[PDB]
């Protein structure tokens, strides 16, 4: 798409408003109340403790975005709302949306005007490290991040083969949604996670809870200033490049390569744009979001990633989509 | 449409990142830099005083949104960008977006979770009066609004005839964009604008520099508590109902009626949704925005509006589109 109307510009300009319609509805459990069938404005006001005129305004906004249906003064969940937004649904993720995206990201992106200029004040969150210094933020971000990564981890376990008592290193693997998943999935697979203290202390909870403190250890600290375990069969870097300065990118690949065993695989999951750089829109937007608290970030495209993977010494380099319209998966092999 | 895919939810959830892409770009003069022709990342890094990497991330987000094209390594302004976002463009409204919408509205919407629950915190901005008592806030808001309203004001003059010695009352007419424009058109017209002190203080500047001091006067204050002149020929309310407690809607129509000579016209320009509450999307979302700082706002719909107008006593009551996909205009005549 290339914009033509002033209205089309307005569509983009006021997109934050629609995001906040969804977010607010989530906080007040709107889609959960609709789960048992259509409701009038007044029936909703009673179910949520909101004033009728306010719900009318909230729902009207929702209906206009297709998130709910509006038929004869009664509103109902869209199929997508029933699947993904109703509390308890197998695929529910309203909580990732309202806690991490709304409570943290929305406000945080008020920083980009300064960030894309590397003009941040000191009283701004300028890194993951700085941000996570606040344990209750670290826990707020991780807890939803974890929840959100479980699905993609499963999809991941279906492509790669870690069978054969192997060793996994997840650099920046947070609270362990990917390692925990790949370990439960693969026989005799052991894993290390490199992540910051406050995050690491939270992962240790998720890992002991899974009953896997025998197979999964944290090397705690800043990955860039902390020794990794060498001779690993597989390295996972998921949303690491995005939250890391762009000058680290080359030496990040060299290190991954150096810490691999011959035939070892490197796995990079992240917001990646096509090389023509016209999308995918969700990934480009998320690159920007990360830049808000990572002013030195750069933009990963699939071509660049391919080429630098090869010039690092990797072979069998492949790049494909993971989270539809949002992330990609790059696979690399240190040669046998 | 009625959404079904998790990616469709995602489109909306992260729509706010795209608003911010546009805004950050306006703040740094991106499109004005692309005004003379296509540019590369280094050149754009140069003209915007941004790092080539942060410009790449920014422009890439912009391309995937449609705001720019991405060709042979060089970025270009979309046609819409050329004409609406380039400073000095005949129809430029970039400053309205980055100053009023980005610097004020985006942050204000952080209140809706509480505002929709009629439970804002004491430190929350909870009305126009509250908000504009801050002169910097009033200035920032009103210099943009004046600009974004000049075009629609010309459109409104072309739709109506206020000739032959008329008196116009513009309630919450702000810095007088409309009034100035309709006075410029109809040489014998006199106007009266009713708006808050910090706003009127600005308006007078815009009025004097137009050479209209003799024909346009302010009545400073909360319109709800201040006496309006009587025997008017037209009464304009443009974006007044949106930001006012729903409590007060009936009795605004009545006063307008009582302050009109027989055969005089009431004009209501505002974000109005349709009675089926299906849209327009943009009006529905601005209704939610105003509610963030007007917790007793109610949804203005077209049917209610025409009905209340007849209820109050008007005739020749029509409602039609005004700003495409965003606002409507309701015309009514007090019987001859
Ligand atoms: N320099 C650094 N050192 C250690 N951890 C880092 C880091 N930079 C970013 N991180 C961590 O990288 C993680 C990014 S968020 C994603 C979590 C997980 N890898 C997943 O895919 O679900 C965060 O947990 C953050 O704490
Ligand atoms: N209760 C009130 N009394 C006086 N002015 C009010 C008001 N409530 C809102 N307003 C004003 O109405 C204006 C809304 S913005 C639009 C201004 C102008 N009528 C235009 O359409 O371009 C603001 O200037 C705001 O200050
Ligand atoms: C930096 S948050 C990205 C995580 C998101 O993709 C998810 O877990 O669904
Ligand atoms: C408070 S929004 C101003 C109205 C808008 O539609 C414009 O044209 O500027």
């Amino acid at each position: 798409t290339l914009l033509t109307n002033a209205e089309e510009i307005s569509d983009i300009a006021f997109g934050f408003m629609g995001s906040k319609a969804l977010f607010a509805a989530l906080h007040h459990g709107v889609f959960t109340c609709l789960a048992d069938g259509p409701l009038s404005v007044e029936e909703m006001a009673a179910a949520t403790g909101l004033h009728p005129d306010r719900v009318q305004t909230l729902l009207t906004a929702l209906a206009s975005l297709g998130v709910v249906s509006a038929v004869e003064g009664r509103f109902a969940n869209s199929p997508a709302a029933e699947s993904f937004l109703v509390k308890g649904a197998k695929y529910d993720f309203g909580d990732y949306l309202r806690l991490q995206v709304d409570r943290q990201m929305y406000g945080l992106l008020d920083q980009i005007e300064d960030a894309i200029a590397n003009n941040l004040p000191d009283d701004a969150t300028s890194s993951y490290a700085d941000w996570f210094s606040d344990p209750e933020q670290a826990k707020l971000y991780s807890n939803s991040q974890h929840a959100g990564s479980l699905g993609p981890a499963r999809g991941l376990a279906k492509l790669i083969d870690l069978s054969g008592g192997k060793k996994l290193l997840d650099v920046g693997g947070g609270t362990g949604a990917f390692a925990i998943t790949l370990c439960k999935a693969f026989a005799d697979l052991a894993a290390t996670i490199v992540d910051f203290p406050n995050v690491a202390a939270l992962g240790k909870g998720y890992v002991e809870k899974a009953g896997l403190s025998d197979r999964i250890e944290y090397v705690i600290g800043d990955a860039l200033r902390t020794e990794w375990p060498r001779e690993q069969d597989a390295i996972l870097m998921s949303y690491l490049f995005s939250g890391v300065a762009g000058d680290e990118h080359d030496s990040l690949l060299k290190r991954a390569y150096d810490h691999l065993v011959p035939g070892g695989r490197l796995l990079i999951h992240d917001f990646v744009v096509t090389a023509d750089r016209t999308g995918p829109k969700l990934a480009a937007l998320w690159q920007l979001q990360h830049t808000a608290f990572t002013p030195e970030a750069r933009s990963l495209d699939d071509e660049w990633l391919a080429e630098q993977l090869k010039k690092t010494g990797f072979t069998d380099v492949k790049v494909g989509p993971m989270i539809p319209g949002m992330t990609m998966l790059a696979e690399a092999v240190r040669p046998e």
